[PDB]
Order: structure tokens, then C-alpha cells, then sequence
């Protein structure tokens, strides 16, 4: 039944309470089987969803991810990290490098948006030998080893 509700509900709305709720919590269980409502409803939700659930996303995004062995599975997460102004400590650090990670594997379907993410948020935090941090200068580093 859920799945019909974000199957129809991905055209129009995305409205944050009413499913965001549901699959909230529904939608990770029947991600215990990566086919239907995960691959396809766990989709529609994330995509639906913008800037909302950005916390659940920051260590429940992690928990799944690598899951996803089907990157064409994982574009919604590829999608879904622009999450890029939200996590903004070491969650986004973290959360940055299985990304990395997982295109020294796949097709190249992954890699448009793992270029392109990487070239807006870091060609945005990109100046030139200014810094800012310690911390997140080990980003920027590694952000340079990716596009690289």
C-alpha cells in the first residue's frame, strides 16, 4: 500500500508530514529486502524529500548506501547527497568519502553525479590557499585527490 502512496505521490507534492512519516520508519523495513519498496518507494521517497530528513540522513543514509551494490539503484543517493550545506561537520566528511569510495567500483552512470556535486559544493568552498580549518582542510585535500 505504501508503495502505491509514493508511486502516485512522486508526480506532485512531496508533502513532508503525511508520507515522510510513514516511510520514515516503513520504508527501512521493507529496505530489509533491497528489491520493490526499497529499491523503488525508498527512491521516491528520498527524492520527494529535499530538506527534510536530513538527520535520519546523515547516519541512516550511511547505514544503507554501500548497501546499494546497484548504483543505478543508488542515483537516488547520489541525488540525495545534495545534502551538501546540511552535516556541515564531520558528518559531511564521513559521509563524502564513501562516495568516493564507491565509484572506484561501479559503471559511470554514478560518476555525472559524483563530478558534478563535488565540483559545486567544493569549486564553492574552493579559495584560493585561504582555508578555513584543520578539519575540513583534510576534505578539501581529498576532494582534490577525487576530482583528480
Amino acid at each position: 500500500f505504501i508503495v502505491c502512496l509514493n508511486k502516485v505521490t512522486k508526480s506532485f507534492p512531496p508533502l513532508a508530514d503525511r508520507f515522510m512519516n510513514a516511510v520514515f520508519f516503513l520504508l527501512p523495513k521493507f529496505h530489509g529486502v533491497l528489491k520493490t519498496l526499497c529499491l523503488e518507494v525508498v527512491l521516491c521517497r528520498v527524492e520527494g524529500m529535499t530538506e527534510l530528513y536530513f538527520q535520519l540522513k546523515s547516519k541512516d543514509f550511511v547505514q544503507v548506501m554501500r548497501h546499494r551494490d546497484d548504483e543505478r539503484q543508488k542515483v537516488c543517493l547520489d541525488i540525495i547527497y545534495k545534502m551538501m550545506p546540511k552535516l556541515k561537520p564531520v558528518e559531511l566528511r564521513e559521509l563524502l568519502n564513501p562516495v568516493v569510495e564507491f565509484v572506484s567500483h561501479p559503471s559511470t552512470t554514478c560518476r555525472e553525479q559524483m563530478y558534478n556535486i563535488l565540483m559545486w559544493i567544493h569549486d564553492n568552498y574552493r579559495d584560493p590557499e585561504s582555508e578555513t580549518d584543520n578539519d575540513s582542510q583534510e576534505i578539501f585535500k581529498l576532494a582534490k585527490d577525487v576530482l583528480i
